[PDB]
């Protein structure tokens, strides 16, 4: 069962830490995994104020989706003409993600790119990106790790850049491991360490939730300001 399956993640997290994540992939425990995108991240694209984002899109926009998985989110923003980088701590899911997406032109073209990178680490490109989205890794980050996550999102988002956060889920006083109950008022605290290194220009209730994420998910668009 499913409950199982986040119970033996939870121990393997607090036996191995951050180590346990390639564990549970490579052993196929990835109860979080929905094969697809969320549709929240597809709407706001396709409404006028996600094409706002798309048409500002310069020639090489950079995209870099974080604690990507097997890169759903990743593989769509290829698909938009963003090169894109989908970035996992975890060689079994980068590996599972290569396959996943083998027949995508992206892949192949060089747009979308997989790669076995631990998002606290890893060198920030001197471009940074334009664009980050982050679904289900926020969430899966103990809390002592927040901070350094909003810290990390403050040097990897260019200013004028966009920072999209799907806050999910959205469960309230629920204790829980992984996936850790979260608001926007825990990804603000994040990000800011009020107005200081970003603007919430958007934070909205989709239409168009998946139904176990409905009532508890919110979509939340950060603009990098200096
Ligand atoms: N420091 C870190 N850097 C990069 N990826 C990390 C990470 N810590 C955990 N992760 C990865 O984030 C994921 C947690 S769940 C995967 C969720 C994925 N975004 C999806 O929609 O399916 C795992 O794949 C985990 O390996
Ligand atoms: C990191 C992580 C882990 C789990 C178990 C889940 S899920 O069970 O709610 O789908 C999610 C969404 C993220």
């Amino acid at each position: 069962t499913r409950d199982e399956k986040i119970t033996y993640l939870r121990k393997i997290i607090g036996d191995k830490g951050s180590d346990a994540w390639d564990v549970a992939w490579q052993e196929g425990v990835t109860p979080w995994d929905q094969g697809k995108i969320q549709p929240p991240l597809r709407d706001f694209i396709e409404s006028n104020d996600g094409k706002a984002l798309v048409n500002k899109k310069s020639d090489n926009a950079r995209v870099l989706v974080p604690g990507c998985g097997k890169g759903y989110d990743a593989a769509y923003f290829a698909s938009l003409g963003y090169e894109t980088l989908g970035a996992d701590l975890s060689s079994t899911a980068i590996e599972k993600a290569k396959e996943f997406w083998a027949e995508s032109p992206e892949l192949k073209s060089g747009k979308l790119s997989f790669q076995t990178l631990d998002f606290f680490k890893f060198e920030v490109p001197e471009a940074k990106y334009d664009l980050v989205y982050d679904y289900t890794f926020f969430c899966a980050l103990p809390p002592d790790l927040r901070a350094p996550w909003g810290a990390r999102m403050r040097e990897l988002v260019r200013p004028g850049g966009t920072l999209i956060t799907l806050v999910y889920p959205i469960d309230g006083a629920r204790s829980g491991g992984p996936p850790y109950s979260i608001d926007v008022q825990k990804v603000t605290d994040a990000l800011q360490g009020p107005g200081k290194y970003w603007t919430k220009v958007l934070d909205i209730v989709p239409q168009t939730s998946s139904p176990d994420h409905v009532g508890r998910e919110r979509l939340v668009v950060w603009e990098r300001i200096n």
